[PDB]
C-alpha cells in the first residue's frame, strides 16, 4: 500500500528493481544511491481517449515529475536540474521498461 490520495490518479504497482544505466557510470552511479529517495512507482492518469503508445508512457512520467516537485516545494525545496531528470529518467523507464515485460511475460514459464 502507497498512500498519496492525489486527485484521481492510478498508482503502478512498484518494480522489483527499477535501474539506470546509460553506459555512462556517473548516471548509473548517481541514480544508485538516489533511487532510496526517488520514488519505486509511476502515477498514471486513467484517461478516456484512446491516444497513442508514446501519450501514456509521456504521461505517467508528467505527473509523478510535477506532483514531486510539489511535494518537495512543500518540504523546503532543494534539488538540482540533474536530480528532476535522473527521476525524469527513471520513471520514463518504468513504462518502456514494463512494455518490455509486457512482452516477456507473454512466454509461460520459460521453457516450451
Amino acid at each position: 500500500a502507497v498512500v498519496g490520495g492525489l486527485g484521481g490518479y492510478m498508482l503502478g504497482s512498484a518494480m522489483s528493481r527499477p535501474i539506470i544505466h546509460f553506459g555512462s557510470d556517473y548516471e548509473d552511479r548517481y541514480y544508485r544511491e538516489n533511487m532510496h529517495r526517488y520514488p519505486n512507482q509511476v502515477y498514471y492518469r486513467p484517461m478516456d481517449e484512446y491516444s497513442n503508445q508514446n501519450n501514456f508512457v509521456h504521461d505517467c512520467v508528467n505527473i509523478t515529475i510535477k506532483q514531486h516537485t510539489v511535494t518537495t516545494t512543500t518540504k523546503g525545496e532543494n534539488f538540482t536540474e540533474t536530480d528532476v531528470k535522473m527521476m525524469e529518467r527513471m520513471v520514463e523507464q518504468m513504462c518502456i521498461t514494463q512494455y518490455e515485460r509486457e512482452s516477456q511475460a507473454y512466454y509461460q514459464r520459460g521453457s516450451s
